């Protein structure tokens, strides 16, 4: 007879990149501040850049609910210059530093865990960035957070944002396995869930930087996501990946 | 100057007869000979060859698995006195071609590249293949495309203006690297630089060599290490 073994028949692990995998607030905070030096403190400029993603999950929580997809990248834009309008008595910035400042959501730093976490992952499992992001985005942020992906997935490929169950069955489609063979690896509840609901398995990454030192991030109950970590190499570890 | 490296895969990064001679054989076994099991992959890769040239011509595009898998099947019937092979094993056979071992410049080439370049791969195999064949032709990419995400072959313009958009990198910025001259001449095409990569042995020691001279595209080269050096990558 044959134990009943260990293993998890995942396929692939799909990960949320931005939060999950890198600090963007940080990135953001530091990069704006670099760019905009004197003009801002960090308290005025870590409050738009919280208001920054807090737009752009709007605007995009507005789009998946209309079934649409925009340039991410314009998102982040968009959702700059409405704040910038709103802190211009404050401070101003050029179009080019407007540009300059959403490109810091394209240099986003990884956690300390998620490169090698990512590549210890390889030895059993394909590791694909399902991110909202545009595609030129996360292949960004892939150098800068030094992310190694057998697959960049974005919702530009799918025409449609996650939550939305195409981007999930679409990666799931273009990876040729069963969106119950993927692990999806999240931060934020809305992705597993929705992924839950295609059949993948669930990953909650913690991570208690995300929103800040100080920034409240949600405390994922155990046993609400197939996986809770912390680390991506402690996600690795759970799925009988190796430290190398 | 360049910012990403496009690259097509079967051939140019992978030795995929090679791949698909021993991957036939290690499943086969004994049932075909060496010299018999590569008559069908050179047919085999004949019949994707001309059915890809058709769909492209036809604007039509079909999972490139199962080109491979459908062709294979009428391989199959057609060598079927020769040897045999359960449907199971036509699956086996057909995931050769996601397990193309890459040329042994192509790794530490593709690595040398990404220290001044963004190096996608943008294949006409399935984006299934093109990842698995990532892990057996250890190919890091930053990103891979296929013309499953276009609806599209190589050379049809939507794959290079597609991947450029999906890059967000002008096809000016982009060098499109390839073992074939239809690709590069496309991607020239679209303004995309071109970096012919001779694979001598890529259609085994009968294909025939398509001759490039010097000048016809914008690199030529005999390995990806020689084109990351030809364009000022430091080696490692």
């Amino acid at each position: 007879l044959v134990p009943r073994g260990s293993h998890m028949q995942f396929r692939a692990l799909l990960f949320d990149v931005q939060g999950t995998l890198t600090d963007f607030r940080s990135t953001l905070i530091e990069h704006g501040l670099s760019i905009l030096g004197d003009r801002v403190d960090r308290e005025l400029w870590e409050e738009l850049v919280d208001q920054w993603r807090g737009c752009y999950r709007d605007e995009l929580d507005s789009l998946v609910k209309q079934e649409k997809w925009r340039s991410v990248r314009a998102v982040y834009r968009d959702s700059l210059i409405n704040l910038l309008a709103k802190f211009s008595d404050s401070f101003c910035a050029t179009s080019a530093e407007v540009e300059l400042l959403t490109d810091g959501w394209e240099r986003l730093r990884s956690w300390p865990d998620v490169p090698s976490g990512l590549e210890q992952l390889r030895s059993k499992y394909l590791v694909a960035a399902l991110t909202n992001a545009d595609f030129s985005a996360i292949v960004n942020v892939g150098r800068s957070a030094k992310l190694q992906w057998d697959a960049v997935l974005s919702a530009q490929l799918f025409g449609a944002y996650k939550p939305h169950r195409s981007t999930y069955e679409g990666a799931a489609t273009l990876l040729g396995i069963a969106p119950s063979e993927i692990l999806m690896v999240a931060s934020h509840a809305y992705d597993l869930e929705a992924a839950r609901e295609v059949g993948a398995g669930t990953a909650y990454v913690r991570r208690p930087l995300q929103y800040g030192p100080t920034g409240r991030t949600e405390d994922v109950p155990d046993g609400r996501f197939d996986f809770l970590v912390d680390s991506i190499s402690e996600l690795a570890d759970q799925l009988g990946c190796p430290r190398l």
